């Protein structure tokens, strides 16, 4: 009942622990479950939820033949009970569109939900169930967010947007919403080439977001807010363990301030925890596919440009599939540090398994622990043959 | 917790966002979804639902065969969150009925439904989850109401019905209702010639309908309320950008007190928002079937005769199916002034696409905007040819 | 929050309107809905539910085969929404057997379900979702009550119990409970033969019973109990208008304090509001089976010894099955007086319809209103063949 | 909103009546229910809720192929209503694992999953739904804990856990939490041999748990546990009414300090209440399977070595499948004492019913009274041949 205010700094990072899955796959080869992707993990003050965009088709209706095109009139953000199914029955649509993002400010929650044609898109942000500002395109080719959810401090909660090519410059903004509403904006600024899908935290009062470079960049672009001077500052990630997918094998030196060549055009949503010496990177284990995932600590990786890694956690095997991931914290637990977490979605279904005709998801979220604790791996676990 | 008074007037209109979108025949397909027509929306202090008038049977149930008639004693009034789909196991039943109306008046809702032959039916007004007043057939010939929300000013909550022939002069009523309770009722009065299913919206402390000439104008009826004096008169729209549909094509000049001629004895539900210069109206794009959707900004439309479109937005094509469209608000929303709002009815199924037996529908919602926004197109999206 | 105390007086009934219908084997042949029988209605101080002895099988699963039997370990008492059906996923289960009732008594709800097997029954008091008392069989043949709703003032709500034959002399005892604990309880006393079944209200202090003699009468045995004084004493209901079935036909005379003779042996539960000259008889229309349903006004039925009917309203046709059926009203209901209610259960398979191997019903139900309305029967609307 | 604390002692234990059963694998047959196995039953201050852990399919998907397996990825601590069954829809996910407990302290929940390979599995503690403490394994051998319910005493809730062989001496530990944090813990001490499984109760602030030798006894450990002093004990039960399965018949004699011989390296979880002359035994009818079921009450069990029953209760008969059995008590309802209650798991599928491929169960659960009352048996009820 009054405003979150990022406090605390995180908690130090020894192994990760399992928090939430939800087979979904499995459980929909037989059960009203809806086909979705780009999922997140966002946070209430009372509890965490699973949150997605829609296709508006359950797994095994007739509609579900198409789904892997990207942008339609009957896709919705919808957020389900954690470790749950999207559901028919059990889910919650929170608004319209086929890109989102949606953060709590500790008093209520606000949701961003955008569609439209590619060159006439439109964002409309609702504040506690209700639509309140809406934005309009403004360099008019596919205007979208992040895909993962934003963070607040003290009422202001910054989100990036990038509209443009996808392939070539493109126009990013940060905007600073309050209530609803907007107080300020600024274009993107610092030395990071281009924006997409940013992935975002805060420690005290400061905000952090990894984002994804897709024209040229296999190493990850990195934007600092501050939301009480709201202003922010832009760089790549220096150490040589190259975090986006497809991408060239890990060099010896690595790029703070330009792009690492090699793979241009194509990337995967991902993200960090930049901490000085408790910095824990995740990535896919093929250069070449999203398949396998991994957690690799490597102490100082944003301003050292030698950074290899310390200690590890395989999450995925690489002969399961994973896509996209990112960053959530529990910023209403009780404790003197943030927790931090993530998840990864595994995408089934075409294009790699091009023997059914749609494509769905599951999702698989980890916290961190203190403790060296054991690890397994965690795949989707369908079998696509049954569904034949 | 104290009635809602009607204090605000209406925000500019300078383009629409969408609202709410359930996709509902796609996911019937394959999901327990029950088999509506005649949809809208209503808001609470705290929630907005959707609302229609259920068939008893879902989609795919052999109980579909046969929804395309009206009355019959196995639909029902319910609710659902908003924008899921009708499905048995998250609807509320709110009345056993073929025709309703609903509103909340700021402490608790008041529901009507209609039951019976044509001959002695009956209407029982439910107030706070339980039944308190009855009406019974004054004409007898099939008793019926607007099939959208009534409007409440400090507990009154009017509403028209219409009791008669559907194809020559009918005896229409508005009755004032306050905590279930008939205040007083009086008979239509002005000069509209036939009132059939009203849309209505308030503003500044006085309740405007848009309502449909059944027998002969294809320009349409408004009734204008007072809640406090309990009064009411009637016109047509002026304007000859004609909104009824079947309709001839639009004249020169329109008529302000007498029916448009052209097509007698058929229409459909529709409405408007009415406040001078900012007036808009909703219209099917054909003339001859229901099919396309349209929002026209005609200044003035209500009191200038030869008044033509100045702005406008496609809301379904063409090609796909419509139907029944109506008004809302969400009169408990923050702000300076009340956001128009309105949903359409999208059919699927018999009478123009006969090779199914079942008749049902979607909704689609919008809400206005003073940002010029871009415009998508928003149909069904379902597939007749799965359902064979 | 306190006890709530019979107070009030019934209001005039001068028709019926309806007021819950729940549509379930219709909806049944395509969603996940329950095998039930021997439903009922109750209030709440907050909502009115519908209630049911489950089978343990959905109608179409497997194991649907077989539930004309009534006693088995599968069965429970279940509640859900007010008309809605009783489905796997939106009912809550009460406590487990194969006879019951249940009642709220202002403060919270004692339910009472008996199992076993014929010859060593019991039956558990649950007040507050809670085991209390347990009660075992004293005569060791088919311990059981009312199967419907029990009456309560100030604390004390009796119920009717029968063990024994129930085709010769039985043992019947009317027990008063108190937050769960037996206060005390009596054995039948006055002229009643045999009790089954009882369907009981209150007004005034007292509490009425309509209850089936299966020895000998067609005619029915009423109870009246005051719960003050914690005793009751019993008649039959003089009016020569027969209201149990199978049934001779009307007399001209009939019976205050025997059995009307003409068929031995069997019956069904039904229910009479007794008000002097505003006093209703519900009856099957069929003296041979359980098939059609109506209303009658019959002032004075239960001492004058010769009234004949006044005013009727067909509720089921002749052509339609019906079953029991039985009196509830809502004491939390806001005016003067208490308004009368009944729901009546419709049978649908075995044995009349032989063509399946399944036996389940719907529900309607109906209050009184003061104003002369006009009728429509309210049939269950399945086509049997559907199942097939 | 304080701390529960065993102050009240048990009541008087004179015959079982049935408290709740869900009837989930006929249900199954044709909704979506999922498949489990290892179930228990907990109680909150205002509910008591059935729990298991699910096997990520639905029983009738074709994922259920394999599900004998007991642990993998895709299994989770899930709950759900009191005799509903465990459906997609209306079950809640407490935590990810393969092995669990939980207990409610008077202000909130404590649940514990463990999940990982043989080698390196961990448990983490959940109290108010987020992760708070865990702990990795010690002994490096299937880490392991008590499939039903801990007991909690101001504030502490033991836990015993096993970690190693389960055919030769393990490790055992006794953690002591408050508030998801390890106060302290202590390894196993007394004459116990070997645990495994603890089903466990408390009354005048003492905790009992019974546990299962898998190694060499066939009679049981018994393990007494102090939440103030924060020690604890363990025995056999001396009795020759021997209670694990598989055993051999049962002498003349029995044993207090050391396992009874006959059958090594087998065992299932099993309970007791061991309350002087009023102490009561669980067991398998049969001596060679996990089939039939019955209470026994033998007085003084635990310390006379030569005590035979004096009377019993049969709870499912000896043609029927059982499993797995343990202890829960609702520590909030009102009342002078604590009354005793315990559920069956009803295991159906393979091994024994090797004509399909999953493994899946039903619960039954009974509580005591005072009154004598006549028993019933409660089979799990599905046909396997419709399955097929
Ligand atoms: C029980 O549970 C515990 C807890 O999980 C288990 O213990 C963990 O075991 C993990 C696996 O062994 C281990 O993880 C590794 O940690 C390494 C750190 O070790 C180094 O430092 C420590 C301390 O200083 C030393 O002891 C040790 O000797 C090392 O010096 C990481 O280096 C490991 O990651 C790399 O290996 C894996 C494959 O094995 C790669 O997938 C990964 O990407 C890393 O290697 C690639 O990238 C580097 C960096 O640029 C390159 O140098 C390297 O050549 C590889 O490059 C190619 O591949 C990548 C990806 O395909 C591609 O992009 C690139 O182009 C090249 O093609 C690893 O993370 C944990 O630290 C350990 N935890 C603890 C606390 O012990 C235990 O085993 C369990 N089991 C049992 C049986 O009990
Ligand atoms: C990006 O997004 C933006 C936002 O949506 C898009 O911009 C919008 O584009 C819309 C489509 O072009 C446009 O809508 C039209 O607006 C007209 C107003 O324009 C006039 O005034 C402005 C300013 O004064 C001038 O600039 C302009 O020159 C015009 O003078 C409306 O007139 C349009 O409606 C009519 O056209 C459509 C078909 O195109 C008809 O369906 C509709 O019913 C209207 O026409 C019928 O009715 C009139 C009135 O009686 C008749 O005169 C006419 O002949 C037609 O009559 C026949 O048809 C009807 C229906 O079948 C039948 O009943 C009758 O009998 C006859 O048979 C239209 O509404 C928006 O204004 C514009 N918004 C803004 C802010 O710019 C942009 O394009 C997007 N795209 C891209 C690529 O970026
Ligand atoms: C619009 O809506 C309104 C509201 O519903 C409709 O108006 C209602 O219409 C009803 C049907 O006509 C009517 O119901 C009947 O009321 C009779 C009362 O009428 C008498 O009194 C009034 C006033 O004093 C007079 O006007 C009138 O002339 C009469 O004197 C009841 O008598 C009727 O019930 C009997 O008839 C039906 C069949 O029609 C039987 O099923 C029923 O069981 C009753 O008859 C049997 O039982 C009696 C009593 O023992 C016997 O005497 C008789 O012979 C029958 O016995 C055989 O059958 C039974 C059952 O099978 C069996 O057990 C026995 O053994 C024998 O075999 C009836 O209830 C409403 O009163 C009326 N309401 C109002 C306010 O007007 C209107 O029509 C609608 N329609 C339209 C088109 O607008
Ligand atoms: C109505 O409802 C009421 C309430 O339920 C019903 O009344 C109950 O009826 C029950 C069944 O008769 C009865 O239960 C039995 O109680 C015995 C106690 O009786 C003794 O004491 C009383 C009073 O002192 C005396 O009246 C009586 O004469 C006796 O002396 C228990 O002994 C019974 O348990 C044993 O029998 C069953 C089979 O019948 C076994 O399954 C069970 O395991 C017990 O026997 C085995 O174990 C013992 C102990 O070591 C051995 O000595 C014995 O030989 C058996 O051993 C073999 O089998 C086991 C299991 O396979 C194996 O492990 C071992 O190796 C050997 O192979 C039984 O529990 C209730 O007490 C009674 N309740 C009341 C209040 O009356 C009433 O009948 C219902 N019916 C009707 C029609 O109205
Ligand atoms: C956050 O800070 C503001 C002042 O900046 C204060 O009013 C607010 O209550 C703080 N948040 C919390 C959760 O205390
Ligand atoms: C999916 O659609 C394609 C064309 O878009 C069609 O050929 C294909 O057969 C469909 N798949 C199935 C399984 O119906
Ligand atoms: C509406 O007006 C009445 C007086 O007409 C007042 O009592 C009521 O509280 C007002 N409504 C609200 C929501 O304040
Ligand atoms: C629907 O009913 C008609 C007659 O009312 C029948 O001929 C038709 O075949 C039915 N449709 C289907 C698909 O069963
Ligand atoms: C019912 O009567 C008792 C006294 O007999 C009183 O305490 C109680 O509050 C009354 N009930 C209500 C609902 O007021
Ligand atoms: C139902 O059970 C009977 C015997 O109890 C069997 O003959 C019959 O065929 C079964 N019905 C169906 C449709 O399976
Ligand atoms: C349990 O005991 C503590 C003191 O040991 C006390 O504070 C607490 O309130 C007691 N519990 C309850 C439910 O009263
Ligand atoms: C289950 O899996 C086995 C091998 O694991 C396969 O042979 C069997 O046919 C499967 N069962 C069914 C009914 O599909
Ligand atoms: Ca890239
Ligand atoms: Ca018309
Ligand atoms: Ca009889
Ligand atoms: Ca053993």
């Amino acid at each position: 009942r009054d405003f979150n205010n990022l406090t605390k700094g995180l908690c130090t990072i020894n192994s990760w622990h399992i928090y939430g899955k939800d087979n979904a796959v499995r459980i929909g080869e037989d059960s009203d479950v809806l086909v979705t992707r780009e999922p997140y993990v966002s946070c209430d003050p009372d509890e965490c939820r699973f949150y997605a965009l829609s296709q508006g088709t359950t797994i095994r209706g007739k509609h579900s033949n198409g789904t892997i095109h990207d942008r339609s009139q009957y896709r919705a953000l919808i957020s389900w009970p954690l470790s749950s199914p999207p559901t028919v029955y059990n889910s919650r649509v929170e608004c319209i569109g086929w890109s989102s993002t949606s953060c709590h400010d500790g008093k209520t929650r606000m949701s961003i939900c955008i569609s439209g044609p590619n060159n006439n898109a439109s964002a409309v942000i609702w504040y506690n169930r209700r639509p309140v500002t809406e934005i309009n395109t403004w360099a008019r080719n596919i205007l979208r967010t992040q895909e993962s959810e934003c963070v607040c401090h003290n009422g202001v909660c910054p989100v990036v947007f990038t509209d443009g090519s996808a392939t070539g410059p493109a126009e990013t903004r940060i905007y600073y919403f309050k209530e609803g509403k907007i107080l300020k904006w600024e274009p993107l600024a610092g030395t990071a080439k281009h924006i997409e899908e940013c992935s975002c935290y805060g420690e005290r009062a400061e905000i952090t977001c990894t984002c994804r470079d897709n024209w040229q960049g296999s190493n990850r672009p990195v934007i600092r807010i501050d939301p009480v001077a709201m202003t922010h500052t832009s760089q790549y990630i220096c150490s040589p363990v190259l975090t986006d997918n497809p991408r060239p094998d890990d060099p010896t030196v690595g790029k703070c301030n330009d792009p690492y060549p090699g793979n241009n055009n194509n990337g995967v949503k991902g993200f960090s925890y930049l901490d000085g010496v408790n910095t824990w990177l995740g990535r896919t284990i093929s250069i070449a596919s999203r398949s396998g995932y991994e957690m690799l600590k490597v102490p100082n990786a944003l301003t050292d440009d030698k950074s290899k890694p310390t200690q590890g956690q395989t999450i995925v095997l690489n002969t399961d599939w994973s896509g996209y991931s990112g960053s959530f914290m529990d910023y209403w637990a009780e404790g003197e540090c943030y927790r931090a977490c993530f998840y990864v979605e595994l995408i089934r279904g075409r294009p790699k398994e091009d023997k059914v005709w749609w494509t769905s998801n599951s999702i698989v979220s980890m916290c961190s622990s203190t403790e060296f604790l054991g690890q397994w791996d965690w795949p989707d676990g369908a079998k696509i043959e049954y569904f034949l």
